[PDB]
DNA sequence: CGATCACGGGG
DNA sequence: GTGTACGTGATCG
């Protein structure tokens, strides 16, 4: 029909699947049911009497025993050729998994494909049906909640304290205890808190729901205490509740009729910096800044009862940022959705790697190739292991006034006046063929190649888009327009590295490594063209690199530099682009992905060194931002060793405070399931011998004392910690935390491990 | 050594 | 759900 869909999935009737396509039309929501789309996977056959053995193939599910409805001989195209093999049916999503190796193993079986590509997707594609079509209006509301927790609590054990939600209307806060502020709800209980949250959702009915990290906090913990408190979360527009979905070693919810949109690994993809706190990304985007509760302050006002001002202030916060952020990051998430033809639910959860094989998926049923499958281990650790042949180690020292130049729109242009494809590598009876510079890499020239093909495409509707831009009145279809392009150029600039994916099914090392070939000597024309004009190169890697004119004015370097990208544009063939990136007033280049930069608006940028995580200890990660700081905004790498060897003397002469030792390291399973016992498991087992109620998401906190052997035997609990019986291991925390922590960013200038010691 | 195990975001 | 990240670095055995 007419609306625009914002997500499909399936549920079982009577034992049979139904999809469902959820819809927006002119404002209304609206859901259409098909129970007639059949499952299915492809058999190659040894030969075609075989299909009388293989359709008589059964498996087990439900108690019910599991057959194959139908078999259907098919004409498709492999590796660009013709081939035959036999379309499989089944009754229900849930038959592939419990089917599929019974079909594989067979001797008359030579291969088996599209078996793990799941029913609402497959759905989407063989229907050709894309989601976020239209200039149809979604409504969002921004969620969040704030808890009460103590250090080393069992994840949920603390109740909710506070709910807060933003949309257009405001920003508000719903708690069980007395603040007397405008945008305050004041209820009885958490129970009453809750069931407030889902009257607000069930009243609202957004068609978004944007959080802050709702997958691994927010919901999770909503489910945890609602579970407690024995009521239940209606969230779903069909009534149903928040579903946690296990994705990898973390975890996805999903809301039914709506987007649940986390905002944390959308704009972790999206832009750089050292930590994705909210505060950080918020200062990031909108350059102001937003202040941080702490766990312990909220918890402090809480029980205390002062300063619940402060906390219902951070949380009104917390949901009015929320809300910005969500509708600033939709719109690019949601042209991505219609582009790949895939819900934003999952295409904000994906890497770009798995965005490209969505769009393969669906251009492969529109063109009826057959998709490769994804590896099985060992050729997944094969891949892994595979060397590339054809970015040299950087300039050392601290630079000032850098620019940074990016090549990856030169990457697209090459892979189509190339062919390059798996599909047309090494091709057997070639007419003609391209063969790559170094790696001599042949590449048939007799037909455009699948993925050329389709990127050839992507370029040309791009550059359609960006006429449109130019010639269009309406400021409205402008930006529509604009995001719609920026889509294209963000799914065509992953094929590159998508070539190169150990994961992928269009997986193609020499595809890539030939990219790399023909794109270096683009490269060496940058780069001799930049010598040639006075700049000298710090930093070149495959994505772009990183210049200066040694001593030159900042000014001077920034006119000479986009007079550079210019000329140089306009002298490339075809697509092939070049872009200034930006300005560095100072940087320091490592190696390959590891150097760090400061703007002329005094902001540190990183990649590869920072390290701010729970398992490193205060004093080690304190040191490194003194070391970053003293280099970056004082210029003085000798004030960065005289840090490192003050600290290390202060940590030998036991003058750092405990508190800044303490390593935090998290439970993930039961404690009898561990192969090997690290330092937070030893001092957990101990724990849990004394009563305590060990479960995996409790996070241990430990020192590492002074002693023999591995650390293993020597950590302590921070709650058993006594300072004036015991003593910190002062070797283990100079050679294992801050040495490691500085040791890389002082290699870039001259420094070994033993030389930032007294 | 190879294998195992943790990090991020959020209170 | 036709499913179970990612890349990287520390410590155990
Ligand atoms: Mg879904
Ligand atoms: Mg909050």
């Amino acid at each position: 029909h007419a609306g625009m869909i914002i997500d499909a999935d399936y549920i079982t009737e009577d034992g049979k699947p139904i999809i469902r396509i959820f819809k927006k039309e002119k404002g209304e929501f609206k859901v259409e049911y098909d129970r007639t789309f059949r499952p299915y996977i492809y058999a190659l056959l040894k030969d075609d009497s075989a299909i009388d053995e293989v359709k008589k193939i059964t498996a087990e599910r439900h108690g019910k025993i599991v057959r194959i409805t139908e078999v259907e001989k098919v004409q498709k195209k492999f590796l660009g050729r013709p081939i035959e093999v036999w379309k499989l049916y089944l009754e229900h999503p849930q038959d592939v998994p419990a089917i599929r190796e019974k079909i594989r193993e067979h001797p008359a079986v030579v291969d088996i494909f599209e078996y793990d590509i799941p029913f609402a997707k497959r759905y989407l594609i063989d229907k050709g049906l894309t989601p976020m079509e239209g200039n149809e209006e979604l409504t969002f509301l921004a969620v969040d909640i704030e808890t009460l927790y103590h250090e080393g609590e069992e994840f949920g054990k603390g109740p909710i304290i506070m709910i807060s939600y933003a949309d257009e209307e405001g920003a508000k806060v719903i708690t069980w205890k007395s603040i007397d502020l405008p945008y305050v709800e004041v209820v009885s209980s958490e129970r009453e808190m809750i069931k407030r949250l889902v009257k607000v959702i069930r009243e609202k009915d957004p068609d978004v729901i944007i959080t802050y990290n709702g997958d691994n906090f927010a919901f999770p913990y909503l489910l945890k205490r609602a579970e407690k408190l024995g009521i239940k979360l209606p969230l779903g527009r069909d009534n149903s509740e928040p579903k946690m979905q296990r994705m990898g070693d973390s975890l996805a919810v999903e809301i039914k009729g709506r987007i649940h949109f986390d905002l944390f690994p959308v704009i972790r993809r999206t832009i750089n910096l050292p930590t994705y706190t909210l505060e950080a990304v918020y200062e990031a985007i909108f350059g102001k800044s937003k202040e941080k509760v702490y766990a312990h302050e909220i918890a402090e006002a809480w029980e205390t009862g002062k300063g619940l001002e402060r906390v219902a202030k951070y949380s009104m916060e917390d949901a009015k940022v929320t809300f910005e952020l969500g509708k600033e990051f939709f719109p690019m998430e949601a042209q991505l959705a219609r582009l790949v033809g895939q819900p934003v639910w999952d295409v904000s959860r994906s890497s770009t790697g798995n965005l490209v094989e969505w769009f393969l998926l669906r251009k492969a049923y529109e063109r009826n190739e057959l998709a490769p499958n994804k590896p099985d281990e060992r050729e997944y650790e094969r891949r892994l292991r595979e060397s590339y042949e054809g970015v040299k180690e950087p300039e050392k020292g601290l630079w000032e006034g850098i620019v940074s130049l990016d090549f990856r729109s030169l990457y697209p242009s090459i892979i189509i006046t190339h062919n390059v494809s798996p599909d047309t590598l090494n091709r057997e009876n070639c007419k003609e063929y391209d063969v790559a510079p170094q790696v001599g890499h042949r590449f048939c020239k007799d037909f455009p190649g699948f993925i050329p093909s389709l990127l050839g495409n992507l370029l040309e509707e791009r550059q359609k888009i960006k006429k449109r831009m130019k010639e269009s009145k309406d400021p409205v279809e402008k930006k529509l327009l604009d995001y719609r392009q920026r889509a294209i150029k963000i799914l065509a600039n992953s094929y590159y590295g998508y070539y190169g994916y150990a994961k992928a099914r269009w997986y193609c090392k020499e595809c890539a490594e030939s990219v790399t070939a023909w794109g270096r000597q683009y490269i060496d024309l940058v780069r001799r063209e930049l010598e040639s004009r006075g700049f000298k190169v710090l930093y070149i890697d495959t994505d772009g690199l990183y210049a200066t004119i040694p001593g030159a004015k900042h000014e001077e370097i920034k006119e000479k530099a986009l007079k550079f990208v210019e000329y140089i544009n306009s002298k490339l063939p075809g697509l092939l682009e070049l872009e200034y990136e930006g300005f560095y007033a100072r940087g320091f280049f490592v190696t390959k992905k590891k150097y760090a930069l400061i703007d002329e608006e005094g902001k540190i940028v990183t990649r590869g060194l920072e390290i701010v995580r729970r398992d490193w200890s205060e004093i080690a990660k304190e040191t490194q931002a003194k070391v970053l700081e003293a280099i970056l905004k004082h210029g003085n790498v000798d004030e960065a060793v005289k840090i490192v060897k003050e600290v290390t003397e202060k940590l030998s002469k036991y003058e750092i405070p405990p508190e800044k030792l303490v390593i935090y390291e998290q439970i993930t399973r039961p404690l009898s399931e561990y192969k090997a016992i690290g330092p937070h498991v030893a001092v957990a087992k101990r724990l849990a011998a004394k009563g305590v109620k060990v479960k995996p998401g409790m996070v241990i906190g430990y020192i590492v004392l002074r002693g023999d052997g591995p650390i293993s035997k020597r950590a302590i609990a921070i709650e058993e910690f006594d300072p004036k019986k015991h003593k910190y291991d002062a070797e283990y925390y100079i050679e294992n935390q801050v040495l490691p922590a500085v040791e890389r960013i002082l290699r870039a200038f001259g420094y070994r491990k033993e030389d930032l010691k007294y």
